[PDB]
């Protein structure tokens, strides 16, 4: 019913006929957070104001952001391509204050804009509060009219946000959707909505106090909305994701929905493509090392899934193409990069891809013998030469291993690590024995 460009203009322009400020996407890199890769949600680059660092013209904000969960204690990458749900990069719709308005209005305002605007059935709109959040579940209950059968009083997991283990924190009510007896679980009960009611303040010892001023921090998914506006039963079946769905299509030969094996190498590529295509925008440059190697593994797993569905050649950079082209009206710079875009995806996949056949040969058949000789794990030694000579990232190598039952010998791999790094003894840095880990995040050549 509603386009995805349709939806985030109007969540937009809704918040802005209420004080709020559009503020636009801050890049997926941040300025000055060396120690977070990219930005994964909404109110990180607000993340000073909410504290008092930072001062702002305004009191309310809004904004669609680009996001990336590829990291960290945020990091979805391991499930990509397998669920309906999941992503590397995404678009967060939130609404934010500092500390004006609380719970109440930030309560209305997201109902009011389910309704109204997005036009959803009343009837079929469930809500979740923190079990000790009485304030929040009497709005809800009381002053909008939910009522106690579509509330849901949850625990801390479920129900309490915090900025850090240090800090803001405070209690967050969900709103959800019932899509119908067809479905099950959080598929049938799909959450559309997190609003934040940053509250609280948590000190070093576990201890909470109020804050002197609340805030507000909401976040949806774009992507996730639109299905549902779209009576999509995934995300990547709407009007600005499917069609990437289709490039996968043309270029295999391959048809979507028929094999799940197919059909995840399609999701990855898809998915994928809008990641690497919006990082490099950005400007980051494939490494082997941080922002640049996680980009560099995106793009290499891609390469795989790719060539698993038999593309013999590079075809990553035409898709890129293709992203511009749907994304220039909410990013009107990406036609500004998209040349330049092209020109690094295509010179990463020209570069690597004689070296993933060959590697995927060797991997598949150590695999093979492995299966062959009663061995549940690849060695040490294979895990390194996968990683060392055909440069594949170890997540990936573990994920090849995966798909026919076998696991990575991750103490030899980390002896292995400790004697190759001996050659040179006997940039990035590693603490002896975090090499086994710090691998999974750098390139062989980078240790």
């Amino acid at each position: 019913s509603l386009s995805a460009h349709e939806i985030r203009e109007l969540f937009l322009s809704f918040f802005e006929k209420k004080g709020h400020t559009r503020v636009k996407s801050a890049p997926l890199v941040p300025e000055n957070d060396p120690t977070l890769l990219f930005v994964n949600a909404g109110m990180v680059p607000f993340k000073n104001v909410f504290l008092g660092l930072e001062k702002r013209p305004y009191k309310r904000a809004t904004s669609c952001q680009k996001c990336l969960r590829v990291s960290g204690k945020h990091n979805d990458l391991e499930q990509v391509g397998y669920t309906s749900r999941h992503h590397t990069f995404f678009e967060m719709l939130g609404n934010f204050s500092f500390g004006d308005y609380f719970k109440k209005e930030a309560i209305e305002y997201a109902w009011e804009f389910v309704t109204e605007v997005l036009k959803l059935p009343k009837e079929k709109l469930y809500v979740s509060v923190y079990k000790d959040d009485e304030e929040a579940y009497r709005i809800w209950n009381e002053h909008i009219g939910i009522p106690s059968e579509r509330i849901w009083r949850l625990g801390e997991e479920d129900n309490f946000w915090q900025m850090g283990d240090v800090g803001p924190c405070g209690p967050s009510s969900e709103i959800y959707v019932d899509r119908g007896e067809e479905y099950e679980g959080d598929e049938r009960y799909l959450e559309i909505w997190n609003l934040v009611f940053m509250q609280y303040n948590r000190d070093e010892n576990g201890v909470l106090t109020p804050l002197p001023h609340p805030n507000i921090d909401t976040g949806m998914g774009l992507e996730r909305i639109a299905s549902v506006l779209q009576g999509k039963n995934s995300n990547f079946e709407i009007d600005i994701i499917f069609p990437l769905i289709q490039f996968g299509e043309e270029v295999s030969g391959k048809k979507y929905g028929e094999k799940f094996e197919t059909d995840v190498a399609l999701r990855v590529i898809a998915d994928h493509l809008r990641a690497i295509t919006f990082a490099i925008s950005d400007g980051v440059i494939p490494s082997n090392e941080g922002r640049g190697y996680v980009i560099r593994r995106i793009l290499r797993r891609a390469m795989r899934f790719g060539y698993k569905l038999g593309i013999e050649n590079p075809f990553l950079y035409k898709g890129v193409d293709l992203v511009v082209d749907i994304m220039k009206e909410p990013y009107p710079e990406l036609e500004l990069s998209r040349e330049f875009v092209k020109g690094i995806v295509k010179g990463e996949e020209k570069r690597f891809i004689k070296t993933l056949k060959a590697g995927m040969e060797y991997i598949q058949e150590v695999i093979q013998k492995a299966l062959e000789e009663g061995r549940k794990t690849l060695s040490g030694k294979e895990v390194f030469t996968a990683y060392d000579t055909y440069g594949f990232p170890v997540d990936l190598i573990d994920e090849i291993a995966r798909e026919k039952g076998l696991g990575i010998d991750l103490e030899g791999f980390q002896c292995e690590l400790e004697e190759q790094r001996e050659r040179a003894r006997k940039p990035v840095y590693s603490h002896l024995k975090e090499l086994g880990k710090t691998s999974a995040f750098v390139g062989a050549a980078a240790l």
